[PDB]
DNA sequence: TTAATTTATAAAATT
DNA sequence: AAATTTTATAAATTA
DNA sequence: TAATTTATAAAATT
DNA sequence: AAAAATTTTATAAAT
């Protein structure tokens, strides 16, 4: 703006200068879109700019400081500008944050929590594979989505919205409600995948295993208002906190990793987060740019594969169906692997998996060669009957 | 060629056709290069083509086969064609291979091997930080280059050639001789960098530590004909096979990871490998395309950071000097971090490090914020006096 | 020296 | 009909 | 019993 | 410098 220039005198020549340059770029870019004072600055465009330029992406900060300046250096609400700042720092923490460190904590347990044979733990909970899978689902969930606990128990499954977009090659489970997050399938590492986890856990939870553990039945998906993602004693509620706070150290010991409750029961800020916003498109999914999702779920976005085999019901209210079809897809996709590693898993004890056919496909071609999961196995403390 | 077409008769229509297209692409691409038959199929051009196209690179296989066909489907000598196959397959592993898995073994070890205090291990060996580092260097070295042990003992460090190219922003340690490999600093993860470990190691080898144990001296770099990348009892020789073979399991038990000797003392095929070839440029380093090096060293390529501090001698034979100055750069770059984590480390006991200045910067800026290294630490079995 | 908080123990209530 | 999430409550962590 | 890994007995250097 | 100790060499045991 004509009136703007005068306000860069007031600044040290050097920075006033960089800002001039940044500015020139961001505009000369912005001339690439359809559509003059403030609306030029809104999280959407600044974020897009920053993420779409490697040059900028690697070193975002001076750009961010610039934008917060230009913003507050214009008429923009103080709160507002600061919420911007929040989002911008979030964006960095995302871009820069290297997961390559945190990962082995994920790996370390995920595997040890899948292994149906754990001798080393006498602990009453985790007696079944369902207790295991419940906990691990929670944790994998926090790890990927970075969400508060209490918020974790606030989310009703019926709220969940399947993302199947084959136009753009996308699939996931999104929540646009109070917690704001998007989960994506990792097909290259099923075990560390929170959905594949939820798929197994949900098969045992609902279908149940005949002649072992009563399913809850899928009927209750109607007669019930709130359908917790993981179920405590009562059908309609998430497990109580402390309970979990007990389950957690029990596994962290077993895996011999140091445990801090605050990490998993409350938002972890050294860590990345999803923005907040008060059905998808090429570059974004629910409200969220895809790089956010790919980065926090640490896997490239893919289209839902099509299986022919249905372990989950095909008859169901339209709302939940798309979900269960997704869970079917992931489950059926990676189930052969699970069978080659932990054939001793509870899920395989259902007759339904005992049919000539289901046995046929569990035994057929492998999703990805074993020689891929070698490490992953290396990371547990109880070697099974199958050692490779 | 003219007398080619008739031989695509001979096959399946479909697989004739697929080759026809691969061919068309591939040739229509080569127009793009300066420069009449068998020449045109050479590992160089095929590899460049495959890697330079994301489309192919994701699914290299049909191309690779089509090429082996065309090759043997013209007059090309047998083993020769089979070598080409060897190369290609080696590529494919290189491209597709997921290190996301093998990783935590590296991590989980190197950290522990760094740690000066091992309460959980009694074993005599590795008592000195030297021994631990010796091993750790071997291990990281294999892990990064995938080389035979015997071959590991064949390499004379004078054979080593420092690559500093700041026009393309590259630095590393190269070998064009019998074993063929290139190593690169990982500045993101110094502990998991084999060059950093070789730097510290070397200081503790050559300069030694005052008041504890003898410096080997930087003189012997002339007198001796063969300088083993690490030394056993004798100055001029690599340590014997059985010894290392003793070390290794000792560290893994301590770290509670399984152990297979074949993995570290012989080529591991499941794993990738560098090409054999019988002073870099933009896209390749010794003989080798850069993606090979970035992928197998699992770090982006960068320029050598210039340091104003010299822990290594600035007076030497021109041959070895460049090498050290690299070592110095890595060492001086990452040393503050090591100090903030393991002060207790042997290296800090030298007076030279007790100078008003050397302490001046060891306490100065930090290379990358600690909150970065939380995980890496989380995997050790002995928590030091400093805890975070 | 109050808080606010993660752990560590004792009857109870349900699945 | 057993057994452990659930309350409940205090002890031991801190700030 | 291949062989490939592991432990034990005199020895030789650092 | 003389004397401690573990890589060494070998050699047998065992997987």
């Amino acid at each position: 703006m004509s009136k703007l220039d005068s306000l860069l005198k007031e600044l040290p020549t050097r920075t006033a200068h960089l800002y001039r340059s940044i500015w020139h770029k961001y505009t000369e870019w912005l001339k690439t879109m359809p559509d003059d004072l403030k609306l030029f600055l809104s999280q959407k465009y600044i974020v897009k700019y920053i993420a779409s330029h490697d040059d900028i992406a690697k070193d975002p900060l001076p750009t961010c400081d610039a934008m917060i300046w230009f913003s507050r250096a214009l008429d923009i609400e103080n709160n507002d500008v600061l919420v911007l700042q929040q989002r911008l720092y979030g964006l960095v923490k995302l871009l820069e944050f290297d997961y390559s460190n945190v990962i082995a904590i994920l790996q370390k347990i995920s595997i040890n929590l899948w292994n149906p044979s754990t001798d080393s733990l006498q602990s009453k909970h985790f007696k079944t594979c369902q207790d295991k899978l419940k906990l691990l689902l929670d944790f994998q969930w926090k790890f990927n989505t970075n969400v508060s606990f209490e918020d974790r128990t606030t989310v009703s499954l019926k709220d969940l919205q399947c993302i199947l977009d084959d136009e753009n090659g996308k699939c996931g489970l999104a929540h646009s409600s109070k917690p704001n997050f998007v989960l994506v399938p990792n097909f290259q590492s099923p075990f560390t995948c929170p959905i594949f986890t939820m798929a197994v856990y949900y098969y045992l939870r609902f279908h149940g295993v005949k002649k072992y553990y009563k399913g809850d039945g899928y009927q209750i998906l109607s007669q019930l208002e709130h359908i917790p993602i993981i179920r405590g004693k009562s059908l309609d509620q998430y497990p109580r906190e402390l309970t979990l706070g007990n389950w957690y150290p029990t596994i962290f010991k077993y895996c011999q990793l140091p445990y801090t409750k605050k990490h998993w029961f409350q938002v972890n800020q050294e860590w990345p987060q999803f923005p907040d916003f008060s059905e998808s498109d090429s570059e974004n999914t629910i409200g969220i740019p895809d790089f956010y999702i790919e980065k926090m779920n640490r896997t490239k976005l893919q289209p839902c594969p099509q299986v022919h085999v249905h372990l989950f019901p095909t008859d169901l209210p339209p709302d939940i169906q798309a979900v269960f079809d997704l869970l079917n897809s992931v489950l059926v996709t990676s189930l052969p692997l699970l069978y080659r590693v932990f054939p001793t898993h509870d899920i395989f004890l259902d007759p339904s998996l005992k049919t000539p056919q289901n046995i046929a496909f569990l035994t057929g071609t492998l999703p990805l060669d074993i020689e891929s999961q070698e490490h992953l196995l290396a990371q547990l403390i109880d070697k099974t009957g199958t050692v490779s």
